[PDB]
């Protein structure tokens, strides 16, 4: 029941974009199509979605710009999965850009990090069928 152009894996859609934007933008074009930022909760959801990036930076729906770390949807941080790159998330403000880092992505091994946001990534939607 995933629109098409649409991959389905495990009762959800995803959409895997193949241009770059800022993780506002990534996150405003989800909400058009009725969907999220990528929400990530199991290791099996995380290797899917790693078989169709491939090696590239890719944001996901979880960011801590307004205080802790959340998901896009709502779903709990603290008691759910994650598959941070060890020494991350860093917060690191030596990129000299301003602030630290609010948003997560997968990085080119799957693992993730915290980056700053304006940066241009791909992007993944995901629906809930
Ligand atoms: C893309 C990527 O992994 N970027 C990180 C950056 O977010 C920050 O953690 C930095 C710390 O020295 O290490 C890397 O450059
Ligand atoms: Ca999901
Ligand atoms: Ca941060
Ligand atoms: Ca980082």
């Amino acid at each position: 029941c995933c629109p098409v152009n649409w991959v389905e894996h495990e009762r959800s859609c995803y959409w895997f974009s193949r241009s770059g934007k800022a993780w506002a933008d990534a996150d405003n074009y989800c909400r058009l199509e009725d969907a999220h930022l990528v929400v990530v909760t199991s290791w099996e959801e995380q290797k899917f979605v790693q078989h169709h990036i491939g090696p590239v930076n890719t944001w996901m729906g979880l960011h801590d710009q307004n205080g802790p770390w959340k998901w896009v949807d709502g779903t709990d941080y603290e008691t759910g999965f994650k598959n941070w790159r060890p020494e991350q998330p860093d917060d690191w403000y030596g990129h000299g850009l301003g602030g630290g880092e609010d948003c997560a992505h997968f990085t080119d091994d799957g693992r993730w990090n915290d980056d700053v946001c304006q940066r241009p990534y791909r992007w993944v939607c995901e629906t809930e069928l």
